[PDB]
């Protein structure tokens, strides 16, 4: 993969965003920006040049699922990789995400090695 891939880390918890950003940094992905909700994420993706989205499932105003659905329906970003992050694995959330086209899903807290594994599988899957 391209270590310069521009990531957008979405979560209403700044601590959670910080974690994710540091784990990416640990894997050598330094190009990272943050969004506090689905709306903010879309405003940012509309600026352009993003290559990957890592989004929390639960956020006020526009949750991860709605954001994901919006991205997938967007002509220009319809295939942007979207990894969903959740603190609780629920069979239904997983299925719902898959179906809406989530690139992957991970339960937090996770380590850089777990993240790496998820990212590599999506990169490959997307022949990235």
């Amino acid at each position: 993969a391209d270590k310069e891939l521009k990531f957008l880390v979405v979560d209403d918890f700044s601590t959670m965003r910080r974690i994710v950003r540091n784990l990416l940094k640990e894997l050598g992905f330094n190009n990272v920006e943050e969004a506090e909700d689905g709306v903010d994420a879309l405003n940012k993706l509309q600026a352009g040049g993003y290559g990957f989205v890592i989004s929390c499932w639960n956020m006020p105003n526009m949750d991860g699922l709605e954001l994901l659905k919006t991205i997938r329906a967007d002509g220009a970003m319809s295939a942007l990789p979207v990894l969903m992050v959740t603190a609780e694995a629920k069979k239904e959330n997983i299925i719902a995400a898959a179906q809406a086209g989530a690139s992957g899903y991970v339960v937090k807290p996770f380590t850089a090695a777990t993240l790496e594994e998820k990212l590599n599988k999506i990169f490959e899957k997307l022949g990235m």
